């Protein structure tokens, strides 16, 4: 117990002094808060990565199904930068964004960079041109599973996407602790075995099931999983709604999180804060956060206080 402290001790400080911050943590750790994060949209997400959002100069892979919600959490994070003054880039190899959807959820998709690469290897080094300038504070690459090689595109063995994905990393991950810029890589299932060790946090996000008001489909009740975090203790899991057209329901975050940390009390279906009535039904409480933003601010920041988020 005494002398085993003080070796214990020792041994993480070498295993930090050898291969840097996060190397070695306790589950039960605290997370050192950075100066800046790109937040994800959803309080519950930022609470479940530890400093409050996505780290900045980063590698980042948010992984799951079609459809399941990863590119809008992507999304989600370019507004937040945007919102801060920062510029964003999204290479495009999968030719599915929807503009109007990224508009309606924050995005400043006018000032938004946009390319659309001929081959995997086009993309990566578009990306690294872009991350040296220094003048990005995040960019998008939907993705990996479509980052095809020229020779394959050119119709020339197999085996050498991971090669592309692992020499692509190795150069830019330098770029981006220097730059302070985060990548955002989005990704199916797979090709990112590279990805996996490089990226500082990775999300495996899903639907978990389907929101609706009567027989009419509103929604998405999303589930992510910080699988990897080198930032703060991982294995960190959150929920929140994603609404059609809408995307993440702050609101609706705030709300799930506010009686989490016992700030909102649940006498019944009513919800409360300081003794004043929120809403009788969850959407109530919801919909009352959003024609009042004061105290969905104020909310928001006695959750921040309470954990330790600045």
């Amino acid at each position: 117990t005494p002398d085993r402290e003080k070796a214990l001790e020792l041994a993480v400080a070498q295993i930090e002094k050898s291969y840097g911050k996060g190397s070695v943590m306790r589950l039960g750790d605290e997370a050192r808060q950075p100066i800046s994060v790109i937040p994800t949209g959803s309080i519950a997400l930022d609470v479940a990565l530890g400093i409050g959002g996505l780290p900045r100069g980063r590698v980042i892979e948010i992984y799951g199904p079609e459809s399941s919600g990863k590119t809008t959490v992507a999304l989600h994070a370019v507004a937040n930068a945007q919102a801060a003054g920062g510029v964003a880039a999204f290479i495009d190899a999968e030719h599915a964004l929807d503009p109007d959807y990224a508009k309606k959820l924050g995005v400043d998709t006018d000032s938004l960079l946009v390319s659309q690469p001929d081959t995997g290897e086009q993309a990566l080094e578009i990306a690294d041109m872009l991350i040296r300038s220094g003048a990005l504070d995040i960019v998008v690459i939907d993705s990996v599973a479509a980052l095809v090689p020229r020779a394959e595109l050119e119709g020339e063995h197999v085996g050498l996407q991971a090669r592309l994905m692992s020499q692509a990393l190795r150069k830019m991950t330098g770029a981006l602790n220097n730059s302070g810029t985060t990548a955002i890589f989005i990704n199916q299932l797979t090709g990112g075995k590279a990805l996996k060790f490089y990226a500082s946090v990775r999300m495996d996000v899903r639907r978990v099931e389907t929101l609706k008001d009567g027989t009419n489909a509103v929604g998405n009740r999303t589930r992510v999983k910080v699988v990897k975090n080198k930032c703060s203790p991982p294995f960190k899991q959150a929920e929140f709604d994603i609404l059609y057209g809408k995307g993440i329901s702050r609101e609706g975050s705030l709300i799930d999180m506010g009686v989490d940390q016992g700030l909102i009390r649940k006498s019944g279906a009513w919800f409360t804060y300081e003794g004043e009535q929120l809403g009788q039904g969850k959407e109530n409480a919801r919909n009352f956060l959003v024609e009042n933003a004061d105290v969905a601010d104020e909310i928001e920041k006695k959750i921040k206080e309470k954990l330790g988020i600045g």
